């Protein structure tokens, strides 16, 4: 599913990611957009042989199982495939475990370099919320 910019954001405030360790919900919106351009089937081979999937691009060396990234855990306890769904929840859920790992919202390297210290709440102009 190709989510709309306003539409991403009704989702994920309803599943509690606004404001969740203290990033409001134009910093996920902003992530969302540069990793997966809002597409909730993308995915990206890294060169590890590690995979990335879905609306955040989360990563199968920690955090997902795709049975194919040896020596990888799988922290969120899901199949990398649930990451691919329309419907957003599993994204959500794991997504909020990454974030309170440590580094924050650095953990998403697109994130990092271009939406920290930006003018992210532009990604929820506009929108009925
Ligand atoms: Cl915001
Ligand atoms: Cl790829
Ligand atoms: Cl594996
Ligand atoms: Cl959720
Ligand atoms: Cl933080
Ligand atoms: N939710
Ligand atoms: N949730
Ligand atoms: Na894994
Ligand atoms: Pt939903
Ligand atoms: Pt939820
Ligand atoms: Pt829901």
């Amino acid at each position: 599913k190709v989510f709309g910019r306003c539409e991403l954001a009704a989702a994920m405030k309803r599943h509690g990611l606004d404001n969740y360790r203290g990033y409001s919900l134009g910093n996920w919106v902003c992530a969302a957009k540069f990793e997966s351009n809002f597409n909730t089937q993308a995915t990206n081979r890294n060169t590890d042989g590690s995979t990335d999937y879905g609306i955040l691009q989360i990563n199968s060396r920690w955090w997902c199982n795709d049975g194919r990234t040896p020596g990888s855990r799988n922290l969120c306890n899901i199949p990398c495939s649930a990451l691919l769904s329309s419907d957003i929840t599993a994204s959500v859920n794991c997504a909020k475990k990454i974030v309170s790992d440590g580094n924050g919202m650095n953990a998403w390297v697109a994130w990092r370099n271009r939406c920290k210290g930006t003018d992210v709440q532009a990604w929820i102009r506009g929108c009925r919320l």
